[PDB]
């Protein structure tokens, strides 16, 4: 395997620090000049992390259309991606609004609400049948309607209503819960098996709007996530899978969102996901 004997060349030689400035160092770099305007200072979770002002969501409102949000088009592979924040207090109507608007059928949530002993984003959906959220600015109910609880991960269906038509959807959120608080983890095969439950759903499918991914900032774990997804369906659907070269995909998603994969760890963790699942496009 091409990905595997250069993995085993970057770790015999210990060179993942090295790889990864490169990869900084030949990154897109576009305006973000709506990001950064004081209006929306508190849309922002990190002052260092913003949306593209060509690849941004915007809201469907006059006010202020502004929201921590990117759509990542990846044409060969025929996949659409939103990389969003973990939502703030004040932009959690904002987020559903987008869900909302965007046609998602699918939620995915990499990070717990708090890590390391402090919130990494808003408490933003209901945890009990009979407490439904209300989010008044943007006039949206959501309803929990199950939760299935596994070792690595939970699924849950919601019921959002636009109180404006009473039309209503069922979203699935998809929250990975063992992500550790620091690095990576030691071997990829939950992150996998969770990657597979989110496309048995039909979230990652073109009959629906793309699907929502999110950790704290949007550009880590999230990077991660589409990745691994990415460049597994290219192997599926290219007459040579040895082709498949993750830097030039990497390089290729940051276009669309900056920072995308935010350390060597990272980075390494991504071609262990992608050799690792191979094995399953290797017929097996
Ligand atoms: O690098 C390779 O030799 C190779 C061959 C077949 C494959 N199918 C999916 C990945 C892959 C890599």
């Amino acid at each position: 395997m091409e990905m595997e004997k250069e993995f085993e060349q970057i770790d015999k030689s210990g060179s993942w620090a090295a790889i990864y400035q490169d990869i900084r160092h030949e990154a897109s770099d576009f305006p973000s000049r709506v990001a950064k305007l004081p209006k929306n200072k508190n849309r922002n979770r990190y002052r260092d992390v913003s949306p593209f002002d060509h690849s941004r969501i915007k809201l469907h409102q006059e006010d202020n259309d502004y929201i921590n949000a990117s759509l990542i088009k990846m044409e060969e592979a025929q996949r659409s991606y939103i990389l969003t924040q973990g939502p703030l207090p004040n932009t959690v109507g904002h987020f559903w609004e987008m869900v909302w608007e965007q046609k998602s059928r699918g939620v995915v949530m990499l990070n717990r609400v708090m890590e390391k002993g402090s919130l990494k984003c808003a408490q933003y959906w209901p945890q009990k049948e009979e407490k439904e959220m209300i989010f008044e600015d943007t006039n949206l109910k959501l309803t929990l309607i199950s939760e299935d609880i596994k070792s690595y991960y939970t699924v849950r269906q919601l019921e959002l209503e636009n109180l404006t038509t009473q039309e209503t959807r069922e979203i699935l959120h998809f929250h990975y819960t063992t992500w550790p608080d620091f690095g990576v983890p030691e071997s990829p095969a939950s992150f996998l098996n969770f990657l597979f439950k989110v496309r048995e759903s039909g979230s990652l499918s073109p009959e629906h709007g793309p699907v929502v991914v999110h950790c704290s900032a949007g550009i880590g774990r999230s990077g991660t996530f589409c990745l691994a997804d990415t460049c597994l369906l290219l192997m599926d659907k290219r007459k040579d899978p040895s082709s498949v070269d993750i830097k030039k995909v990497l390089l290729e998603m940051r276009k669309f969102r900056m920072g995308l994969i935010q350390t060597a760890d990272q980075l390494r963790f991504s071609y262990l996901a992608v050799i690792e699942g191979a094995k399953f496009i290797m017929g097996d």
